[PDB]
């Protein structure tokens, strides 16, 4: 069982709504048994809180699950076959936290357009609902990629 997870900084944004629209889409294409989809945060301070209410409100009007419980980054997800971070600082910290630069991803590198130099995934948290709707667009615009990543494993 695959598993790929997803990575920012409070697990309450960002992070959550990768882990959840991906989860949907692998389910549409039938490999929901196949891939575990989990998402945590570099920060403590959240844990165990539901998703951003924003967050839930672009999730829930494109009909995507809201269920969510933030988690920081442990164990577990140092584990993952695949970090995937949203910004580069995520993916900096993962890195001193042990995991070797290939398993370490930023999302948007993922993108079909990506160059060589990833962008970050700008961060919402100080918006209103049409920036989540943006992060919403720019995260549906990478996960593409990741998708091409998953199939070339379960090969
Ligand atoms: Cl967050």
């Amino acid at each position: 069982p695959l598993h790929v997870t997803f990575v920012c900084t409070g697990n309450i944004c960002r992070s959550p709504m990768a882990e959840k629209m991906f989860a949907q889409q692998l389910r549409h294409r039938g490999l929901g048994d196949a891939v575990r989809v989990t998402s945590a945060g570099t920060g403590n301070w959240h844990v165990g809180s539901c998703a951003d209410e924003r967050a839930a409100g672009v999730l829930r009007a494109h009909g995507y699950p809201t269920d969510h419980r933030a988690a920081q980054v442990g164990t577990e997800h140092l584990a993952a076959d695949l970090l995937v971070a949203l910004d580069r600082n995520h993916a900096r910290l993962l890195r001193q936290l042990g995991v070797e630069a290939a398993r370490v991803r930023m999302l948007r590198s993922f993108d079909p357009r990506s160059g060589t130099h990833a962008l970050d995934v700008e961060d919402p948290y100080y918006g209103d609902h049409s920036d989540f709707e943006e992060v919403f667009a720019v995260i549906e615009s990478a996960l593409p990629g990741l998708h091409d990543w998953v199939d070339e494993r379960l090969a």
